[PDB]
């Protein structure tokens, strides 16, 4: 049991406050994994590191070396340290990056074998991980904008059911609760509820199907929010749902469906999985890809009711669809229906972490938030809901979407109450991936775009490198695969003028690259909010 | 006619000089393009911006840009400008780089076609660019190494075979001529050749195939070098010259050899080829794929009978795999037999431009060079080479391959020189992408990695941002479709304390990231760099 756990308190172990929040936010992510003692953080095998070796090794750079340093990361593993500057960033990452026609899904998993690559996740491999919380508000957030659309603004009375109570699919049953409706997620592992009911994502888990049935029913038939989960596979637990007549209004899944990593074919358990991918694969991907595409023609039978059913960002349809069933491609997805207005204006999973470890430093924004933005502000609204619902998990931190320009001052203004007192020791500010301007991804994010540009990663690269160009604290390069491309960073407010100024050149170029994108794409509300800001260039023939 | 000059003299027209030389790098790269009224600069399509429109705007924002600004471009389009700060880089680029899984032949093409991406060659779109004096080091240095290691130290009565007068293909003869070697080079089309004639790269272009076969005997009976051009299709060429018994020692090609932009079938003009692809495109590549699988078996057929025969970076072995060849998959490449040595010591396309135009600043820092490396050393014999055979094209400029080290030294004392008058204006320094640690290129640079890591493109992303963390004055991330990946930079030495750090920060690291790379892989001399300079951290388990 190495057992990482983030250190507590305001005593260096490093020289200098970048260099300890980094190491703490490291630790964060291992002490909120779900694998923990394999540096496995989330999404079944994205680790922090490439090995426990690069983990100590990384470590120990990390507290010696200097304020004008950078460590230099490739695939979790530490491999050079420069004499830079102290405006530049002090790590750089770049992990499961690899060429595109070689990125096949069987080509990394061997080449992961190998040793040779890790899967990054998006904040698994970079350190920007919070757990569960980092999750919940964009999944509120879609079940939320699902009932304006579809509900007339109410999921009182409503169900919902979906799959996954992985580190990220956790946040679905809590999501669910705080919108009001009576919220089913089916897991096939038991560890996975246990660990969300006693987190308090999950309010009870049922006894077998016909239990669920009747929990959810009660919550459906009293109009209160509240989470049941199921212990099963999903294709076996959707076929019984519809024979017992459950009539779902929403459907969606956060399984991880890769049958090298996570998927479970019907009648396997976790480690039978995992094994019969380690000692046969072609045998495994034959009953993941026969047990995917009864879990799609489930949720397929689900719509024909009249049920709204979406993607959520984990491929289900393009791997149903190759497991042969096509009509899995004419699902709708969050991304399309729910998130894209609100990238448009730059708005994404913004989120701070207090290298303290107190949870009064995170109080104390939360109080700056409520002074801050106007009554009815998306924020205004979150913030109570988050005091709520939400318990900390590791490090106390706070998800916290906000749009251009509402990023760079709050920042200010954390920076500003550290300088004074107010909090305890710096505020490092990150987001998810998953941000306007920091991904590609023709499957989830970026699909359907206006103008056809679902596959250009230009964007990401561009969002790296004005990180480092503008002073980030942390930035990083990931890939999944041959599918998506994407940057993040991390900026720490630790109360300086130095940290001041860093704080506002990246948050305000983070998302104005975002709006840039998208005005890019021909979406009228980023072209206006381009045209405001003054983002934009003239070009001529236009 | 546009016709784009790059502007001579010590006279701004940007608010700075940071500003002016990329002003006159953008200029200067269609002014030697191959054909610059469409913004083409070579690879048969690779342009310097995405159109005209784009062009315009990006010189306009040249113009008016302050110090601590930085322009975005995304595919050949200004799409941003930032106020970052004075250590930052004044441009970020990021060029036709699509998400691996749709990045393959034909989509990139409809991508192109539609407006959405640019096809950026290395050079092209980041505005490197010196004509085809940037790629003759490289392929000399390619020529000396056969010679040494088959042919006993000499090419004099030795005969080279090639193919390709293009924008790089074009420095075959002169460096085959340089070499020692009577060098026959095959195109197409005569005015690539008539331009090679004219720009002192070609000796004479043969009338007839006899005529050719007479010339090169006659200088491989006077052992003395030369060039020979030949106008004709490679495939029927090449076959000719086998029933004639040329029996050439040395067969290469550097042809565009994309179906889609540049390879011509037999029997058709390249204007024929190219009007062929945009009205019937699969009848072109049936065409183009029935012409490669005779020029590889032509190669292959010089092979049998005892030639030394390597592909040259142009993806001949894999398309004509493609096209039914398989034995053109077990051809060796220039990679693995000359360069990957040079780079395992971070030696790579080092090459600098005088903002002046005037060639007093080249041949200023063409005697500080011989001033400053030992007799003997690589640098040394090769600037009386460059001297004595390279006539200047557009702004004079210089290449000179150097190694980790060495780049930041010559560029302290080039800095120095401009400080005190030696140097009449700033120098830019850059280099090819295609260097130790910025592309990854399984099909190329990267091929046959000692540790299976062929594919890895964490690197050229890790350049990058270094790069921009040590405030290089533009930094650029290419892609070739699902192929390759890499990182370009330019550093401008003008004389201020501030380009002296950036000179030295930007180059260590650029070559030092390459060390790394190589020692990563397991090359011993790599391994032996990284301990001398401190490159390197401490892995336990090791
Ligand atoms: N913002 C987003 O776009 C977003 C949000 C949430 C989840 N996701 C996606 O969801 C995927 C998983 O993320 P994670 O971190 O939760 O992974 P995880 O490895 O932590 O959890 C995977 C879960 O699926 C379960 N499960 C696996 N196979 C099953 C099967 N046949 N039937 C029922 N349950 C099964 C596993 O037991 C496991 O608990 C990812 O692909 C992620 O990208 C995306
Ligand atoms: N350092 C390196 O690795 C290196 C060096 C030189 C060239 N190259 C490769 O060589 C390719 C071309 O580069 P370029 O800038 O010279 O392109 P280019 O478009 O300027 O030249 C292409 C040439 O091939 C000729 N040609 C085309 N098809 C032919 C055929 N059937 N028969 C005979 N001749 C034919 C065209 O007429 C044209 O002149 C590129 O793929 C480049 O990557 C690589």
């Amino acid at each position: 049991p190495r057992n990482i756990k983030a250190a507590r308190g305001t005593t260096l172990r490093c020289k200098g406050w970048q260099q300890e929040t980094i190491l703490r936010l490291l630790e964060n992510n291992i002490e909120n994994g779900e694998r923990p003692e394999d540096l496995v953080i989330y999404m079944n095998a994205a680790k922090a590191a490439r090995d426990w070796d690069c983990f100590d090794a990384i470590v120990r750079t990390l507290k010696t070396m200097e304020a004008d340093e950078t460590l230099v990361v490739q695939s979790g593993k530490p491999v050079g340290l420069f004499r830079t500057h102290a405006f530049a960033p002090r790590v750089l990452l770049a992990n499961g990056n690899v060429a595109g026609r070689w990125a096949g899904d069987a080509n990394m998993f061997e080449l992961e074998k190998r040793g040779l690559t890790i899967l990054p996740g998006m904040t698994a491999a970079c350190w920007q991980y919070i757990g569960s919380q980092g999750i919940v508000q964009g999944t509120y957030q879609s079940f939320v904008s699902a009932a304006e659309q579809y509900f007339g603004g109410s999921l009182a009375g409503r169900i919902i059911l979906t799959a996954g109570a992985g580190g990220m699919g956790g946040a679905q049953p809590l999501a669910g609760k705080m919108a009001g409706a009576a919220t089913l997620v089916v897991d096939v592992d038991p560890v996975s509820l246990e660990r969300r009911l006693n987190t308090g994502y999950l309010d009870v888990i049922a006894t077998s199907v016909d239990d669920a049935l009747a929990r959810i029913r009660t919550l459906a038939a009293e109009r209160e929010g509240g989470s049941v989960g199921i212990v099963g596979n999903a294709a076996d637990v959707f076929e019984a749902l519809h024979r017992k007549e459950l009539r779902p209004d929403i459907v969606t899944d956060q399984c991880m469906v890769d049958p090298y990593r996570g998927y479970v074919p019907s009648g396997l358990s976790p480690a039978e999985a995992a094994q019969l991918v380690r000692t046969d694969p072609e045998q495994a991907l034959a009953l993941a890809a026969a047990t995917l595409a009864r879990h799609a023609r489930a949720m397929l039978r689900f719509r024909d009711d009249g049920a709204v059913v979406f993607e959520y960002g984990n491929t289900l349809r393009a791997r149903s669809v190759a497991a042969g069933v096509p009509e899995a491609g004419e699902l709708p997805s969050f991304v399309t229906l729910f998130i894209r207005p609100l990238f448009c204006r730059g708005i994404g999973p913004f989120r701070w972490i207090a290298a303290s470890g107190d949870p009064k430093d995170i109080a104390a924004i939360d109080g700056i938030i409520e002074s801050t933005f106007a009554e009815g502000h998306m924020i205004r609204q979150w913030i109570p809901m988050a005091r709520k619902y939400i318990q900390f998990q590791g490090l106390p931190a706070r998800i916290g979407w906000l749009g251009h320009g509402e990023r760079s001052k709050l920042a200010l203004l954390v920076n500003e109450a550290v300088a004074d007192g107010r909090i305890s020791a710096p505020i490092a500010f990150t987001r998810d991936h998953l941000d306007a301007g920091s991904v590609a991804s023709p499957y989830a994010e970026t699909e359907k775009m206006q103008d056809g540009s679902d596959a250009v990663s230009d964007w990401p690269l561009l969002n790296a490198m004005l990180a480092c160009s503008n002073g980030a604290s942390l930035v990083a390069l990931h890939s999944n695969g041959d599918k998506s491309a994407s940057a993040g960073q991390t900026a720490i407010a630790d109360g300086t003028p130095m940290a001041a100024f860093k704080l506002k050149s990246v948050l305000d170029a983070d998302t104005g690259i975002g709006v840039i994108r998208y005005a890019d794409a021909g979406y009228e509300v980023a072209r206006e909010t381009r045209a405001l800001h003054g983002l934009g260039i003239e070009i001529g023939g236009g």
